[PDB]
């Protein structure tokens, strides 16, 4: 029941020390509701509840909640300081840890045969490039989390490089019993599988019969309520004729001549097709091949503004529509699913979870579960940074010689880092959003690396730059600044010119502060305009301290 | 009540009164839209003709009727001068009427060879707008009319030297010279003296930014001298906007002040500029025009051509940072050439003559309030002679009879075709504005609003029946455009260009997508795209419009309000 989930889940948060708020609810059509949960103590937890009624959105905004504390989902993208790094355990007391060998393999104990062939199959894979992003710890090597391989019940060690990288939050689920939270996760991993070969491969689906709409007339009002609004739905057996328990349901938008393809998936149809509509942009194209690229599923998964081919639309399905069902008790319903599994040589690993209080799984299903390409292990690993990070952190009031400056550029390039990076998410810094740091990209650390190391000409082409693609998210204080120093810059090159001319004209325009700061970076004093320097703990940053005290809280609640 | 202004010869009260009686009957319903007082002693009020929206003024001033009598001088002004109907050809009846511009203008047929007739300009002027002797005389057929059959129009200014009457074509007044030194007044002189005096503010700015001139700084115990300034300084001040007082006289020699406002919040400043012989009134005229870029050391882009043409539009203008140098390049200097508007326009009379500057003054009280307009060939241009050959505002002319027959039309494919290399060959910019081009008043609801050539392009290639052509057009169109086309037209285009794309998917079969396609764009717009692919009616939204543009409201407005002019034309004559 809806209100007993809610109560308990409510109940357990507190006890677990957390304080919850909800911050912002929605009705937008009849039949549909979402809302905004918050920890009142740290900005970065917080999740997004849906349903068709409005307890059944706060249950659903609570039960993320755990599936996301259980997993540890939140400090995912965040380094956890070199505390947490070197303590007892990490991420959970259960977890395993390789040291890197001597040649650097990746060790024996972690992943199987399988596996290894999946993500690895030139046997090219290194050791070093497995490390875990939230410890950063080289010398302590891999650490793997436990997962059950179904099919013989042993159970596989997976890196958590690997989980995080390549399996996000896909496949995550937390529930009132064990098996329906697995049912759910189960299905999310249809949902996303399908879709992902319903829009690559451009499928046309068949549309869902009226007199079969009509079973289901809370869904039916939802979009007669969108269509009347002026928004065209297009509602689809995801099926694939019969094979997969998904629902596709697509809105237009006329006013943009945009549109936007939900998916959803449940054993039970009626509850799939529900799904889908209240989980509601681009425009379709004829693009074979940019539809089809990995960037755009990668998109379609963030948030769901990503290329459609017009072929979904066409009048002939590829596939008849099957009125299927797959439903019956959690129990059944997940056996009923894993039978799909196995039916396309698909070994599952799940791993649970209840040291929370409520249960939540995690599963994986290496060849349908991913959402990242395993060459990205290779090409776009989150913990690509981590060496740089106790060198870059210390730049604000470094005092190095200026051949160093300018070599962290040319490494930097050496090593293939996009300009636009952030540098906050590259080191997994939750800096908070009122510093230097929180908008820092790649190029514009290259100008401050420039302006240190007094190569003024280099300084100038990345403060462009900086200006050209972060301005318009710089506070006033920071944009003015830059576009002093930007000034001073492009005087440093009239050669003719006479700086103590423009002075008190400078002075007018940007105020004596910002004047006094631009100079001081140019003299390679001071370069690193706002950023203050940072501890190995992160106490510079209070949002970040936030992080950590919320992460204490689940790490006492695994012991 | 009366209110006597520095160099005004009337009170504020009996010129406003007067002018309002004047206009009312003349048959002219003026309405008074917004007034402004951003910051003390700074008015502005913006007024409008209540049966023409493209008949509209800006008055200014530091007093509120100090501005309404701006206001209502420069609707004067530009009544008197025919600067409102400037930029708009006034149909075919007008154009084959007794007379288009005055009764006193004068027509020169086009000669054999095509030289420029020699009743026209003088000889210092030939020499000035056409050093190299290629200058054509169809180049030079007036916008208003297009009639190249009656002849190049010219209209008559008396130059100043000699006394003597010269012919000046209408087309190169208007190309090079526009709204500038043009004034209205309560008497000749008041006139002629603002006039001049608008005449020294834009060549001395011109010379100031072009040049990269470090001004010097007005002292503040002259600035002192007028406390209703610094007062209004001192509020955009403490507001957050510095400001810099200049004497743009260049040692003493022209009337001219310049005071410049920077904006911190986005790292820009805006350079104003005013003259007139009295310092205390030039400094106001400047300041006032604050509130009716970043600098740069970019020495050649300052002094480019199409950024001091940019500077009199709009004044977001690119200033050299040189201008706020510490030391300037001429010292200040504490200026007066005041005294009755009668000395005041021998005086400054006395500078163009000291310059070898001939003035050329043409007079104007048809209307019942004296207004003149001065060329001063080599100072008053706005744009370079170069620009009767390169962006002549009649460069279209005699395309338009051509374009406007093109909705519903029935040519051959070839024909359509052709149009688009023509266009080409002609050199005409894609992004032209096709009503500005023809001089055409469409008003805001329809297709010929929006229509630059790029579309007008895709449109022809559609006609013409090549869809290759047409998609890299229609691809433009939307990319350039789509943000200002109405939700109706916008979707029209959207809809248009996924056929465009679906006719290049050989693969594909283009009845499958049918059901999706009506469902997004509507049936009325896919239909519509079709009959457009087709060839079979193209211009979409364009109606067809009848030579005297009965077709737009909008324009016959304006030739409503064109009308009382002539009849007032007329009668003074
Ligand atoms: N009574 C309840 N109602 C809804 N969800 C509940 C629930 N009890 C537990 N949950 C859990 O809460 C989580 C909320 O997600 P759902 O509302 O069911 C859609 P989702 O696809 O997981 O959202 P996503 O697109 O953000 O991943 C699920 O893991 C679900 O198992
Ligand atoms: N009594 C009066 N008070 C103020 N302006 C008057 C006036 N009588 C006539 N005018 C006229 O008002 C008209 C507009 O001039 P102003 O607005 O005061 C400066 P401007 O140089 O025309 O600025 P602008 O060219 O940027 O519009 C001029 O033709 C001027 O001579
Ligand atoms: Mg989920
Ligand atoms: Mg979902
Ligand atoms: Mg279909
Ligand atoms: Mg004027
Ligand atoms: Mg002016
Ligand atoms: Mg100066």
């Amino acid at each position: 029941a809806l209100e007993d989930s809610i109560a308990r889940f409510q109940q357990k948060l507190s006890d677990l020390g957390f304080q919850i708020e909800e911050a912002s609810w929605l009705n937008p059509v009849p039949n549909v509701w979402s809302v905004h949960i918050r920890d009142k103590e740290c900005a970065l937890c917080f999740t997004n509840g849906k349903g068709a009624t409005k307890k059944a959105a706060l249950a659903s905004a609570l039960g993320e909640y755990f599936e996301r504390l259980s997993t540890n989902y939140f400090f995912a993208d965040f380094w956890l300081g070199e505390t947490i790094a070197n303590g007892p355990f990490v991420h959970y007391p259960n977890e395993k840890w390789f040291p890197l060998t001597e040649n650097d393999d990746v060790p024996e104990g972690l992943l199987d045969d399988r596996l290894r062939a999946f993500y690895d199959p030139e046997n090219e894979l290194t050791g070093s490039m497995l490390i875990d992003l939230q410890s950063g710890n080289e010398d302590r090597g891999i650490c793997g989390l436990p997962f059950t391989r179904q099919s013989d019940n042993q159970t596989v060690y997976i890196p958590m490089n690997i989980i995080g990288n390549l399996y996000v939050s896909n496949g995550m689920s937390a529930g009132n019993t064990r098996n329906e939270a697995r049912v759910q996760g189960l299905s999310e991993v249809f949902e996303r599988y399908v879709k992902n070969r319903i829009i690559a491969e451009s499928i046309s689906l068949p549309e869902i019969p009226a007199d079969v709409l009509a079973r289901y007339p809370a869904v039916v009002e939802a979009i007669e309520t969108l269509e009347a609004e002026g928004f065209p739905i297009f509602a689809y057996d995801g099926s694939l004729g019969g094979q997969y328990p998904v629902i596709c349901v697509v809105l237009f938008n006329p006013a943009n001549g945009t549109c936007f393809a939900s998916f959803g998936a449940h054993p039970d149809f009626g509850v799939a097709l529900e799904r889908t509509v209240t989980e509601l942009f681009t425009p379709p194209t004829f693009d074979d091949e940019e539809v089809a690229e990995h960037t755009n599923l990668e998109t379609h998964f963030i948030d769901s503004s990503g290329l459609i081919s017009w072929d979904l639309f066409k009048q002939d399905a590829d596939y008849p529509f099957v009125d299927w069902n797959f439903s019956g008790t959690t129990e059944e319903e997940f056996a009923t699913l894993m039978a799909i599994f196995n039916k396309e040589d698909k070994e599952v690993y799940i791993a649970d979870y209840e040291h929370l209080g409520v249960y939540a799984c995690r599963i994986i299903v290496p060849g349908m579960s991913d959402i990242y390409p395993a060459e990205d292990l290779w090409l776009a690993n989150n913990s690509m940074g981590s060496h740089l990070r106790e060198t870059i952190l210390s730049l604000p009031g470094s005092e190095w010689e200026k051949e160093d400056y300018l070599n962290l550029i040319e490494q930097l390039d050496e090593e293939g880092f996009d300009d636009f990076t952030r540098v906050r998410e590259l080191l997994g810094l939750a800096t908070g959003s009122d510093n230097g740091w929180y908008t820092l990209r790649i190029g514009e650390l290259k100008a401050m690396l420039a302006l240190a190391g007094g190569d003024l000409e280099q300084a100038l082409v990345w403060t462009e730059w900086t200006m050209e693609f972060n301005s318009s998210v710089f506070s006033p204080e920071r944009a003015n600044y830059y576009r002093c120093l930007q000034t001073l810059l492009l005087l440093a090159q009239e050669e003719d010119r006479q700086p103590l001319q423009y002075l008190n004209a400078f002075v007018r325009m940007y105020g004596a502060d910002a004047v006094e700061a631009a100079s001081a970076a140019m003299s390679g004093e001071a370069a690193f305009y706002g950023l203050q320097p940072v501890d190995s703990d992160l106490h510079a940053f209070a949002a970040h301290q936030s992080l950590l005290k919320a992460y204490e809280k689940l790490q006492r609640a695994k012991a």
